[PDB]
């Protein structure tokens, strides 16, 4: 014996048995590997993004300004970022253009132009010239001296005398005209008169007036500004100036729009590095877009066009142009309701009116400059008659510039002055000078300018309309809308029309439509999203649609109207910065498919594990290996290591392909594979539990899959619940191992995303704030539930005249047995011995049972004495099962083994080494005669060579005692002499009992019989003994030839006590009596009777004598039918009733039809129930407690000055933030609270003492967060300790929010290097995260205006105008009266900004809406309470517009079109359940019977189908009332109803007869259930789905007719009419519904050819050919001879008469296609009436065939066969109603009982209704089945299955009767009492066909026998003839002071041939020929004798022998 050698041993079995599948060993292997695979493609198809830091500029409203407001429009159109912090946010700067090349060039003129203290005197110049040309240059008509006029005049006046003065006239005047100091008075009352203007060429006097003089007071101004001027354009700023205009001028130019848009923003903006980066979005999921994905277009259907009124053709014909182009087709949709959009306000009342007009000052500033543009229409042509026909100009500056003064100063002019030039661009008229320099620019600004004019007239600038009710509001705006004319609209909802004061508190709603605002459901991301959210397109609705704007303007104007502060404070938006990210799409996916794919993956080991257990215990396997001694845990733990050294190969390749392909890249792979080890026990030790719920080897296989998938589900519905469910309960529910699977992925992917995997040192960690459930935990959980499931599987597989022969002194005998008693033994004491074989006899449970069990040690007796081999059997067990041996009735063989392995197996198992093992193997080999076919596998063996196997096995080994019972029973004869010969061959010295229920086994191999009758022994003797101990006639037979009375006198002489004991067709049985002398007379009678034979007229005589089996039973104690209509009308209702009883009491075919359809339909509905709807968009208030718990931050920059310490007071303590803490109400759901005092948190002193130590500079803060490098990729940086400084100061608002002071602070530090810190601990589920920080107000910043005032401006541009006379027009009168209020608006000085979080999608105008209303607050006057007064905004959309709501219809019908695939696939499950029956009913050959009883094919599907449908209709109709109990609309409306009955009831219709055609192709109703489940869900899937996604690409005019092809070729499958039906009518219901809402009426109906009209007419169609397919698939399916059969061969010729015969069988074959010697050769037998014939057939040359042949299953192959004048070739149906069958097989229905049975096959043939009551009784009756008539068959014994087959083929009164083994299973009683029927009914006239394998029944009963060799009949005859003419015998036996060779020497001189037989003390069997000759030498005696004769089994052995 042994343990650790009993494991090697049942190793080495499992790994040699698993080796042999080679399918199963590959597919274990590969297919994880291909699962895997895709799970690589998927991480190759989802790249990583990471991006930098990022700081965004700030957006200006329209309250800061006007030209801050567009500026930051145009610069911000991307919202980039920058990576280094923009200028804007700083403590006091707010410009953020400090930068453009138009700042620096301005810059620079005001620093080295303006601000000269060098001149400073153009003034002085200025004044002069406005001096001089009013008075002097003038002087039009206001009086002065002589020499002066307006234009020209002469001092020639005052002269008295009569004219050298022509050469004063040459020297005073030199080549000049009025436009000589001293040279007249050198020349010279000519002294007196000449000379009058005392004032020589002196030129400074003209304004002799009062006083002044000033000329020379130019030279340095004029000499000294030019080097300043030419060193300002050599600067820089102008060389990027020029530099960049020298395009955009040029010709040829700027067209690309992206040196355009690049010239502006260098010369407008500017931005560093290029301009940004703009970061991207990449989800389209949170918006259920699912055409971002899909890569359909989203675009609106472009708005109408119409040629509008009163505004211009230009831009009419601008606007068509515009929006026809295919590029500027989407930016010009986003543009126009801005530029020429309108506004409603609906409550018209003077508090509205006025409110509005105070929100209009942006439009107002907006229209003067297109006042102040258009006034070029008349200052221009104005300017240009200045410089051609000018008086000023071309009279001054053209006529000179004199001749000889200004030549003297052009020649010291600067360094090139070109006076030439200066008078060519000197209003050159008449000249035509074409390079000219001067026409051309105003030739180019006239140009550009009236073409900004004619661009500016296309604004709408007058854009509020006025309403009275909101209903007139909504139609308006929808007719706007659909013209794509519509900005917002304005309602307020607390004031009627007759309002006039202001409330002190201001409501208002926005109202806009959808696709430029955020929705109002959500208020977040659903799933976090590592990003800023900062993309300017799909993240910033609310400014690119122009929310913020008008809410802003409107805010401004309700604070106007209330305040009267005439101080303004303007707003900026700035968005918080953002640290570096790195966004993993593939954690999405890997999160979602790694559990799936692991669970997913052990689908076919689980099944291919519990199968094989189930198995080998199902085959009674597992308790024979017990009874060598092998315990439970032995096979436990050798299970468990097979089904593990697999799983190890597998995960340890599993492990490889995760880790080089890339699906995680970090994360130490050792974890990986210690963690998916306790994944793979437990999964084995739960298959061990599995394993102990079946019974049968296909059901568990089937099932274990199905469970152990569904054991993983109560985790799908796990990660919903992640956040209620306590670690407390994450334990509990973790006992399932598939869940505790996937509670350790999420910590896996958690770890992975933060760039350091498990390194064995975060696993014990979490990466949670107080989670405390680890991932420690999951692989601790796995590990225990491995223990748990191992002991319920443990625990839960253990509860469930002298009579006793004198013996001789001693043959040292083997077993003893003393007094045995347990109680049905009562002392009875056998006494086996060694070296002979001893039959057992005894009855089937009158004690033997329990005997043979108690001496086979696996139960113990009460208090008897046993004995084995001189050992007991309760003392010592380990030591007698040594060589105590046995066998079983079944068998014990292992399916894909050899011989070799099983010798070797069992030989170890005995307990011997490999060596002996080994040596014997080969000695039993050779004895048992199989040398050959050694190496076959142990099935598909001949079918009595397995037994021979078994047998064999039961002697491996030193044995001495061998137990074995019944060894040959079921085996064709010559294998039963085979096996005799084994055994024969092995009593050498070993003991051996041989228990048996045949009696013609007992004697040939047997020295010794014992009886237990009662309990105990009653006899016990060699055959002879008890031949002779009862006494008995020796049988004497006689045949005749084709006269009792004269033959009873011949054996009349000798008479001696019996007569004619029997006498049937053609036989004589006669019988003598035993003893009384009789030597002489005895042996003379064969002295006559072998003599005159002939003569007689006999044939043969034989004389054997009383077979053993008469003792042993003796030691124990039709009307007229139906026809035709009646017959059919009677089959079908016969049919029904017996479907019926079957389905009525059956359990699984009721949880198979009736609740798995409700539970799967009811699951899927509340699925469909628990979805939000989609659309409805509330209103929801705007306010920042709508998220929840935040901090929000505050700075008060610019302190000191007054009205901002004001504000920062009502913004922090008084009324607070916001709107909440009111002083009245204001929501009841946010209540107020109370607040505490500042406190600055503490940190520990390490963090104090490293900023007290080191030095930080203004430019470096704190220390810097680690980024993430080029292998380790971090989600969020690292962050060192001490980040942001020290923390500042801290409050508790009343509002229940904490606020903290950045004031002094770097701020744009303090956010980015603290908000992972805040992520780490509002993260831990990534579902609806909080973000806990969401905005704050900075106060103070103020940027430079423009020094320049009004008034001061207008005098210059007057005086400008005045002197080169312009004077304007009246257009300029109007358009320079506003200039004071119009240089005010453009910038405002002081100002606030505000920062937000855009990760929250309405905190933008959350915050705006706190600014504005602490701005209110800071300055209303010091009487009204600021805790009273403020505004609130409600942000409710615009109705849907019907093209929106196609979207919305889509997302509706996508969670119909899931409730239709569930209707699909649990509406199959009932046509799944009929093909079991049919399979269930084609196996077993229980239809084939009823085929033979006459059902007529067609009838028998006929009324299975009706019935069928019938039993169906029951699951449609609570279907249909399940789906009127949920009251859903579409399906259960008054006007759907019948549309979903006759949807569900033509389903049925079409898919019953579909799949019968499958109950041919399956032989195991589990297989095909499966594989019918599977089909169908895949078809299902696929029709209903296909066709729904095709469907949304309404352009590449390719798929809608590749779809339109399939929506009419998909109809041949009944499951595409259900899924397109059911998806139908909720379609047509939703088009129908969303015509309500617009006040309409579609009334459309169902049945119309294109809902379900043409489905309705397929499924009618297709149900009534499929019918047909299954009726044609059933169409498809159901010389040299001895002189004897020569004889009949020959007399079977003339059938005329001798046509009382009742079977023809003239020729019949049976030439296989494959073959070429015909299975079945030309016979031809009669079976006259009242005889039963033999047909007996020699194993393995065909003789089922023939009854193949009759009874109808295959073709006659060139036959020809008649019953009673009917034929089997062509008369096939009349003639089966005279011909009964017992089929060998047993076709029963095990539901029904054995009354009903039998009902079922009387009214399948005819018999009327009113006498089977009779009928029945009688069959019962005379079978002997009373107490079991009616009790469920299939509860039967075994044996009485065959009564009922019998009488179930004996019903009624058929001429002909088949018999195929009527006895196989019964103790002889019943083998008697059923022998006795079948000749009662020979002895009527009726014949018989009977087959078996027992020679003793057709030796009981029989009349004519043929051997069926390999071709055809070989002998003929009856039981006497064959024995005689074919056999030889008279076996004669004798007994003894014994000597063998006395006895031999009388048989060494006559009795030539004597094989000669079994030798023992004193009994001698010898073997005499043919010759009766010992019956009269028998006389020379010296005590018992007996001669039998050979029997009828050894004539077969003996044409068996050959071949
Ligand atoms: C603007 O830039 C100039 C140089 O480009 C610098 O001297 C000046 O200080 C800047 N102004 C502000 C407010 O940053
Ligand atoms: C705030 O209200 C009063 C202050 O007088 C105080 O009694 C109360 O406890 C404070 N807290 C709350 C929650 O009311
Ligand atoms: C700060 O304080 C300790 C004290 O020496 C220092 O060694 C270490 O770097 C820091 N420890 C912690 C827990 O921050």
């Amino acid at each position: 014996m042994g343990f650790v050698r009993q494991i090697q041993l049942l190793l080495w079995k499992n790994w040699t048995l698993r080796k042999r599948q080679k399918i199963r060993f590959v597919v274990e292997l590969v297919w994880p590997l291909s699962l895997f695979l895709v799970l690589i493609w998927l991480r190759n198809a989802n790249p990583l993004y990471s991006h930098h830091e990022c700081h965004f500029p700030n957006k200006a409203m329209p309250s800061a300004g006007m030209l801050p407001w567009l500026q930051g429009i145009f610069c911000n159109v991307n919202n980039p970022c920058f990576q280094s912090p923009t200028p804007g946010e700083s403590p006091g700067i707010v410009s953020n253009y400090n930068n453009s090349i138009l700042a620096r060039v301005y810059r620079d003129f005001q620093e080295l132009l303006m601000n000269a203290p060098e001149s400073q005197h153009l003034g002085r110049i200025w004044t002069e010239l406005h001096i001089l040309s009013q008075f002097m240059d003038t002087l039009r008509t206001h009086p002065e001296r002589i020499a002066g006029r307006g234009i020209r005049i002469r001092d020639i006046l005052k002269d008295e005398e009569t004219l050298l003065l022509e050469r004063f006239i040459i020297f005073s005047q030199r080549r000049g005209a009025k436009t000589s100091l001293s040279q007249g008075t050198l020349q010279w009352l000519y002294a007196n008169v000449d000379f009058f203007k005392l004032f020589r060429v002196l030129p400074t006097l003209l304004d002799s007036r009062s006083q002044g003089i000033n000329l020379r007071s130019w030279g340095g101004i004029l000499s000294d500004m030019s080097p300043r001027i030419q060193e300002f354009i050599h600067r820089p700023s102008m060389q990027d100036l020029l530099w960049v205009t020298r395009p955009l001028m040029q010709n040829g130019g700027p067209e690309t729009f992206t040196k355009l848009m690049g010239i502006l923003s260098d010369l407008l903006c500017g931005y560093p590095e290029g301009g940004g980066s703009r970061v991207l979005s990449f989800n389209w999921y949170e918006d259920n877009n699912y055409k971002a994905f899909l890569g359909i277009d989203s675009t609106r259907k472009d708005p109408i066009y119409s040629y509008d009124r009163r505004t211009t053709s230009f831009c009419n014909a601008l606007i068509q142009s515009l929006e026809s182009n295919p590029l500027t087709k989407i930016a010009w949709r986003a543009a126009k309701p801005l530029l020429m959009g309108k506004i409603l306000y609906t409550p018209d009342s003077p508090a509205a009116r006025r409110i509005l007009k105070n929100a209009n000052s942006t439009f107002e500033e907006l229209e003067h400059v297109r006042k102040l543009v258009k006034a070029w229409e008349e200052v221009g042509p104005q300017i240009w008659y200045f410089f051609d026909n000018s008086t000023q100009m071309n009279m001054i500056r053209d006529t000179l510039g004199v001749k000889d003064f200004l030549n003297r100063q052009l020649g010291e002019e600067g360094i090139t002055a070109e006076a030439i030039l200066n008078f060519l661009y000197k209003g050159p008229r008449e000249s035509q000078a074409d390079n000219f320099d001067w026409r051309d620019i105003f030739n180019i600004t006239d140009r550009t300018l009236r073409l900004v004019n004619q661009y500016l007239e296309c604004l709408v600038l007058d854009k509020f309309e006025s309403y009275n009710d909101e209903t007139q509001l909504t139609q308006r705006a929808l007719s706007l809308l659909e013209e794509n004319m519509f900005w917002a609209g304005v309602v307020f909802p607390d004031m009627y029309p007759w309002t006039s004061s202001l409330p002190p508190h201001v409501k208002y709603k926005i109202r806009m439509d959808i696709d430029v605002v955020e929705k109002t459901n959500k208020i977040k991301d659903r799933y976090w999203d590592s990003g800023p959210r900062a993309d300017p397109v799909e993240d910033f609705r609310y400014i690119w649609g122009g929310f913020a704007y008008l809410q802003d303007m409107v805010e401004q104007g309700i604070t106007r109207s209330q305040v009267q502060a005439e101080a303004p404070v303007g707003i900026y938006l700035q968005q918080m910065p953002y640290p570096c990210f790195v966004d993993d799409s593939f954690m999405i996916i890997l999160n979602r498919c790694f559990p799936i794919f692991m669970v997913l993956a052990w689908i076919y080991s689980v099944s291919m594990t519990v199968k094989s257990i189930v198995l080998e215990k199902e085959l009674r396997l597992k308790e024979t290996l017990k009874n060598q001694g092998v315990s439970n845990a032995v096979i436990w733990c050798t299970w468990f290591l097979d089904s593990f050294s697999i799983m190890s190969m597998s995960i340890f390749l599993l492990t490889i392909f995760i880790m080089h392909g890339r699906i995680l890249h970090y994360s130490d792979p050792f974890i990986l594979f210690l963690f998916l080890l306790a994944f793979s026990t437990a999964t084995i030790m739960l298959c061990f539990l599995l394993s102990t719920f079946f019974s049968k080897a296909s059901l568990a296989a089937a099932c274990s899959g199905v469970i152990y998938f569904t054991l993983y589900l109560p985790h799908i519905l796990c990660f919903a619940w992640q956040d209620r469910m306590t670690a407390e309960l994450k334990k509990a529910v973790s006992l399932l191992s598939p869940v505790a699977f996937g509670f350790g992925t999420e910590y896996l992917v958690r770890f992975e995303e933060q760039g350091l995997g498990l390194q064995w040192s975060n696993i014990g960690n979490s990466p949670t704030e107080g989670d405390e459930f680890s991932f420690l935990l999951s692989m601790q959980m796995m590990l225990l539930d491995a223990a748990v499931y191992g002991l319920l599987a443990w625990y839960l597989d253990q509860v469930f005249d002298s009579f006793f022969e004198r013996e001789h002194p001693g043959w040292v005998p083997g077993v003893c047995v003393k007094n045995l008693v347990k109680i049905a033994v009562d002392r009875l004491n056998i006494t086996f011995y060694e070296n002979q074989i001893t039959a057992f006899l005894g009855h089937n449970g009158a004690g033997k049972t329990t005997t043979l069990s108690i001496l086979t040690g696996l139960l113990p007796p009460t208090s008897g004495t046993v004995l084995v081999g001189g050992r007991d059997i309760e003392t010592s067990l380990d030591a007698v099962r040594q060589s105590l041996g046995m066998c079983p009735q079944h068998n014990i063989l292992f399916h894909h083994l050899t011989v070799a392995e099983h010798m070797l197996f069992y030989a170890q198992l005995k307990g011997k080494s490999q060596e002996e093992a080994q040596l014997e193997m080969e000695a039993m080999l050779e004895d048992t005669g199989l040398h050959h076919k050694r190496n076959e596998e142990a099935q598909d063996l001949s079918g009595g060579m397995q037994r021979k196997l078994s047998v064999a096995i039961a002697f491996v080994g030193d044995a001495k005692v061998v137990i074995l019972d019944e060894p040959t029973s079921g085996v064709d004869p010559y294998s039963r002499r085979s096996i005799w010969d084994l055994l024969l061959k092995y009593r050498s010295g070993r003991t051996i009992i041989m228990s048996t229920h045949h009696m013609d086994e007992a004697d040939l191999l047997g020295d010794r019989i014992a009886i237990i009758a009662q309990g105990r022994l009653y006899c016990s003797g060699t055959p002879l003994f008890l031949k002779n101990c009862f006494g008995t006639g020796l049988y004497l037979t006689l045949v005749r030839k084709m006269d009792v009375n004269e033959l009873m006198d011949v054996v009349l002489h000798h008479v001696p006590e019996a007569k004619l004991v029997e006498c049937i067709g053609q036989e004589l049985i006669f019988l003598l009596p035993n003893k009384n002398f009789k030597h002489r007379a005895y042996a003379s009678l064969f002295r006559e009777l072998e003599e005159t034979l002939a003569d007689l007229g006999l044939s043969s005589f034989g004389i054997s004598d009383t077979p053993l089996e008469e003792i042993f039973l003796k030691v124990t104690e039709g009307p007229q039918l139906n026809t035709g209509t009646q017959l059919v009308l009677q089959h079908v209702q016969a049919l029904l009733v017996k479907r019926f009883q079957h389905t009525i009491r059956s359990h699984k075919d009721f949880l198979a039809q009736i609740v798995l359809p409700a539970t799967f339909v009811f699951l899927a509905l509340m699925l469909s129930i628990v979805i939000p709807p989609f659309g409805e968009y509330p209103a929801l208030t705007l306010h920042p407690w709508i998220y929840g718990q935040q901090y929000t931050f505050f700075s008060m920059d610019e302190p000191g000055s007054e009205q901002f310490t004001v504000l920062a007071d009502v913004l922090l303590n008084k009324p607070g933030f916001g709107n909440r803490c009111l002083k009245e109400g204001w929501l009841p759901e946010y209540p107020c609270g109370n607040s505490t005092p500042w406190k600055t948190p503490s940190v520990s002193p390490n963090i104090t003492q490293l900023f007290q130590k080191q030095k930080w500079t203004q430019v470096n803060p704190s220390p810097s967060c680690r980024c993430s490098t080029r292998e380790k990729l971090t989600m969020l940086p690292e962050c060192p300790e001490g980040a942001g400084g020290l923390p500042p100061p801290q409050r508790t608002q009343r509002s229940t929010e904490i606020l903290q002071d950045l004031t002094d602070r770097n701020i744009s530090d303090f956010l980015v290097k603290t908000y992972p810190a805040l992520i780490r601990s509002s993260l831990k589920s990534k579902f609806w995260v909080n973000e806990q920080r969401y905005g704050g107000i900075s106060i103070g910043g103020k940027l430079p205006v423009v020094p320049i005032t009004g008034e001061a401006l207008v005098g210059f541009l007057s005086d400008l105008g005045r002197i080169m006379n312009v004077s304007g027009g009246p257009i300029t009168r109007e358009a320079s009266k506003e200039i004071p209020d119009f240089l005010k608006h453009l910038e405002t000085e002081d100002n606030i900004k505000v920062w937000f979080n855009n990760k929250g999608w309405h905190a933008l105008v959350s915050f705006l809406n706190v600014a504005h209303n602490a701005i209110l607050r800071a300055s209303l006057p010091k009487d009204r309470s600021p805790e009273e007064y403020g505004i609130t905004v409600i942000s409710q959309p615009l109705n849907l517009t019907k093209e929106q709501l196609s979207e919305i219809t889509v997302l509706t019908t996508s969670v119909d079109a899931v409730v239709a695939i569930c209707v699909i696939f649990s509406m199959s499950f009932v046509p799944a359940s009929f093909v079991l029956y049919l399979i269930q009913e084609r196996v077993n050959k229980s239809k084939h019977l009823q085929f033979i009883s006459g059902v007529s094919p067609t009838t028998y599907w006929v009324t299975n189908f009706l019935w069928d449908i019938m039993n169906y209709s029951v699951s449609a109709g609570l279907v249909v009332g399940i789906f009127i109990g949920f009251q859903k609309k579409a399906y259960t409306s008054p006007e759907n109803l019948p549309a979903l009955v006759a949807l569900l009831l033509l389903y049925g219709w079409a898919v019953i007869p579909m799949m019968y055609p499958a109950s041919f192709l399956f032989d195991v109703p589990s297989t095909a259930y499966v594989a019918l489940s599977c089909a169908n869900l895949f078809i299902g899937i696929n029709s209903s789905a296909i066709t729904f996604i095709l469907e949304l690409f309404e352009n590449n005019r390719t798929l809608l007719r590749f779809n339109a092809v399939l929506r009419k070729l998909l109809i041949v499958f009944p499951h595409f009419c259900l899924g397109r039906g059911l998806i139908d009518l909720a379609l047509s219901q939703a088009v129908t519904d969303v015509y309500a809402r617009f006040g309409e009426e579609h009334s459309a109906n169902p049945f119309h050819w294109d809902l379900i009209g043409k489905n309705l007419f397929a499924m009618v169609v297709e149900g009534v050919v499929y019918f047909l397919l299954t009726l044609l698939v059933q169409r498809h399916f159901f010389i040299v001879d001895e002189d004897d059969d020569v004889a009949e061969e020959r007399q079977r010729i003339i059938t005329g008469g001798n046509k009382t015969d009742i079977l023809r069988l003239h020729e019949l074959t049976k030439i296989y296609p494959g073959t070429s010697s015909p299975a079945v050769d030309r016979l031809c037998v009669g079976v006259r009436p009242g005889e039963c014939f033999g047909l007996l057939g020699v194993n393995g040359a065909g003789k089922t065939t023939t009854f193949k042949m009759l009874t109808g299953d295959t073709t006659v192959t060139s036959g020809d066969a008649t019953v009673a004048g009917k034929s089997i070739l062509t008369n096939i149906s009349e003639v089966h109603q005279n011909m009964g069958y017992c089929p060998q097989f047993d076709a029963i229905d095990e539901l029904l009982t054995g009354r009903e049975h039998l009902y079922l096959y009387a009214r399948l043939r005819g018999v009327p209704a009113e006498e089977i009551e009779k009928v029945a009784n009688w069959s019962i009756k005379s079978l002997g089945l009373t107490v079991y008539a009616d009790c469920l068959a299939g509860t039967y014994s075994g044996g009485n299955k065959r009564k009922l087959s019998t009488a179930i083929a004996l019903i009624g009164c058929p001429p002909l009767v088949l018999l195929d083994e009527p006895t196989t299973g019964m103790d002889p009683q019943a083998r008697r009492m059923l022998w006795n029927v079948i000749v009662s009914i020979i002895r009527e006239g009726r014949a018989v066909v009977l087959t078996s394998h027992s020679m003793e029944e057709c030796e009981a009963l029989c009349t004519r026998l043929a051997i069926m060799v390999k071709g055809a009949f070989r002998c003929m005859g009856t039981i006497q003839h064959l024995k005689s003419k074919f056999g030889d015998g008279y076996i004669v036996t004798m007994k003894i002071l014994p000597d063998l060779n006395p006895v031999e020497q009388f048989f060494q001189g006559n009795f030539p041939g004597s094989v000669q037989r079994e030798r023992h003390y004193n009994m001698l069997q010898f073997q005499v020929s043919s010759s009766s000759l010992a019956r009269i030498f028998q006389l020379l005696l010296s005590e018992e004798y007996s001669v039998t004769q050979t029997t009828l089994d050894q004539v077969f052995v003996n044409f068996a022998k050959q071949q």
